[PDB]
């Protein structure tokens, strides 16, 4: 009684949608290295033999798109036709134009940086939960770590039949606790990973349990009843873009909270700070995490929204699930007094002209690596 | 006290991401008209002068992609270079391959239809709320209707300066009510719509208030304090794919609940029923709506999840926000007794081989038109 199941998923660095996110952010970073004020809206599409860049960039940088794209694919591990994709020999097509002058004039032309308008309308959420030290849902943390473990064992050569494309999924049984949530046990794990033509199914399934799951998931969460779906399709030799087209911004729940909290729909990768889809979502995470680490809440969801061309958010809302002694109205006043959510101020607080974005584009944007939005602000109230 | 703001957005038929969703589903429908068992995973990308189809289709149909794509763009209204895009003269590129044989063998080859495996892993949610008769959040309903009104007034010639690309956003002040939510008033409305070079800003803003907002939003929700951001960028002559690249599956929150409920990350358009991202999300909506219309709950969220190749969901979970006298455990038993969420049964219950998908691809997939997933099931318990 009072228990429920909840499932989240993650994907690996060579999952075709994630390839696109990483390439889009490699392009962003390449621009920002030369022009910190570059306006970038770079979408990537991947299919057999093809990376296409489409979108809008206005920048003083001189960027070699062939080199940037191919080096990103190399880093991911697609380096031979036997793996289904090769950075050395794939097609890289570019359909990039300047940013629309109508957008530019309405957003940032002749505006003081702090008073730049939002680059679009939209809604964004931030979420934090005390169930893990990194203030993230356990389901998504574990799912990400299973993909990272696969990449580790591929790159270190101990499971050399692995290829870069993978997906994982973790179902946890939770107990509710005064609006907070408490993980009890892992109910089901799925792992699917691209593999070579020689390794057999039983070798893979044994390795995925013993060398992947047991190396990631604490034994206290695994029991005789846990269900394992390891290579459930039976065969995954064809993978990467050859198996499934990829696009930027098609893993937005993997990028965020694994189904927990809420999402406003905007993708992160390929976008400079003036695109509030990214900057305001990062700021909202920073607010949520600051509220939890500051001891005001155990679990919290923050919504913000914007209109194109308008600097201040149109709305700010907080929901604490019953996990604060303060009302949400009081928390909102605390947030108002401690944070300025104009994009031209967020950029300063979170250092969003720095070319660190490719690092955000796999394994989730939140809960990792002490990025600026992961360092709580000390709140005055 | 106890009130909060919440914002949702919608986009019009000519918004570039929505163009792609509609084209992807026009392709799906064209296949299904000839081959009800077509396996379709069609992504669309749009930029200046270009529609690209990328993905995987295995089908007995003979489909003229040039005709299907161009007729969809014609229907949307992009028929002249003066509007930034023209179905008669744009480039249509095709990068479509067969479905991966490794996927096919693990999902559906040599399987009884009722026992076909899920076409992928993933998680999906369904949501319903008694705050409107269509069991949808008021924020998203109003946002969709504002876009539909723009298209109506464009197509009937009374605002002939309108073009097909639009976005809207509605912020509502709500009161919480025993786990349910009650709309009080509209706090802020945003409308941005592409327009011709001749019309002036004041004419547009006056028309958007008097002919669009007042024709859609009941006066009881609008007051002296409501904030209007109408053409907030100041100029939106460049639009459609020329202003911003579009991709399929980049409006997944517009397609669903406007930020309410939850989302598992999967896109709907371009996918046949074996892709649980669509079929299981439709079934989960059907469950949620059945629970609310059956008087068991006022508001409910349902999660399901799958593993590729496995027919039955790996998890099913229900959360009623405190709006039922029954426990969630009891509701779960009711759902288990009344629904079979295998994809090969959902297809029968919801008639998912029928070529009605292009109709779902603008103005949201839920809350409209008495699609099968919108007709509640009578529950036995
Ligand atoms: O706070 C609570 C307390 C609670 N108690 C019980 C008890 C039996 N079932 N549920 N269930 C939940 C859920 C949830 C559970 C299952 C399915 C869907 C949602 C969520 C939630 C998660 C993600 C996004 C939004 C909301 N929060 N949440
Ligand atoms: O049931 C309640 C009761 C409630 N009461 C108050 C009172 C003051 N603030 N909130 N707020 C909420 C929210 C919510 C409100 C603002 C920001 C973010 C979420 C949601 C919700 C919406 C979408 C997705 C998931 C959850 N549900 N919900
Ligand atoms: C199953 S494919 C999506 C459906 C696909 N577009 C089709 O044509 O049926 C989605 C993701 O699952 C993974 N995948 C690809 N082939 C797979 C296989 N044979 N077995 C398991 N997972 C696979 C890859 O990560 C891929 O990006
Ligand atoms: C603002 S554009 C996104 C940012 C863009 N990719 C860039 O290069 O800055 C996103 C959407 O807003 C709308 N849009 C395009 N131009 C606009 C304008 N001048 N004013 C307001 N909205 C516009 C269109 O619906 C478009 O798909
Ligand atoms: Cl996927
Ligand atoms: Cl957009």
């Amino acid at each position: 009684e009072g228990t429920f199941l909840f499932t989240s998923e993650s994907v690996g660095e060579g999952h075709p949608d994630k390839i696109c996110d990483q390439i889009s952010d490699a392009v962003l970073d390449a621009h920002l290295q030369q022009d910190p004020d570059a306006k970038v809206a770079c979408e990537t599409v991947a299919k057999t033999g093809m990376i296409l860049l489409a979108g809008e960039i206005t920048s003083r940088a001189a960027v070699d798109y062939q080199k940037v794209v191919r080096e990103a694919v190399k880093h991911i591990g697609y380096d031979d036709s036997s793996k289904g994709f090769d950075y050395k020999t794939c097609n890289v097509l570019v359909a990039l134009e300047q940013q629309s002058p109508d957008i530019a004039q309405g957003v940032h032309l002749d505006r003081n940086e702090e008073d730049i308008g939002a680059g679009d309308q939209g809604l964004m959420f931030g979420y934090a939960t005390d169930e893990t030290e990194e203030c993230m849902p356990l389901t998504i943390v574990l799912a990400h770590k299973l993909n990272a473990k696969l990449a580790e064992l591929r790159r270190n050569g101990t499971l050399p039949w692995l290829r870069p494309d993978s997906k994982t999924q973790v179902t946890v049984q939770y107990m509710q606790d005064r609006g907070a949530v408490l993980p009890i046990r892992v109910h089901t794990i799925v792992i699917s990973v691209q593999h070579d033509e020689e390794v057999c199914l039983d070798e893979m399934r044994d390795a995925l349990k013993e060398k992947v799951i047991k190396a990631v998931v604490p034994a206290k969460y695994l029991d005789e009843d846990t269900i394992y779906h390891l290579q459930p399709s039976g065969r995954f030799v064809i993978g990467g873009p050859q198996g499934d087209a990829g696009l930027t911004g098609r893993k937005i729940i993997v990028d965020t909270y694994g189904g927990w909290g809420a999402h406003g729909g905007g993708a992160f990768s390929g976008k400079d700070y003036t695109k509030v889809d990214r900057s305001a979502a990062y700021a909202a995470r920073w607010v949520a995490k600051s509220l939890v680490k500051g001891g005001l809440c155990r679990r919290v969801l923050v919504q913000v929204s914007y209109a194109i061309g308008v600097s201040h958010p149109l709305s700010i809302s907080i929901f604490h699930y019953g996990t604060s002694q303060k009302s949400e109205r009081e928390l909102l006043e605390i947030v108002k007094k401690n944070f300025d959510l104009r994009p031209g101020v967020i950029v300063r607080d979170l250092d969003l002209k720095k070319p660190i974005y490719q690092r955000t584009a796999a394994y989730g944007h939140f809960g990792r690596d002490s990025f600026p939005w992961e360092v709580p602000k000390k709140l005055k109230y």
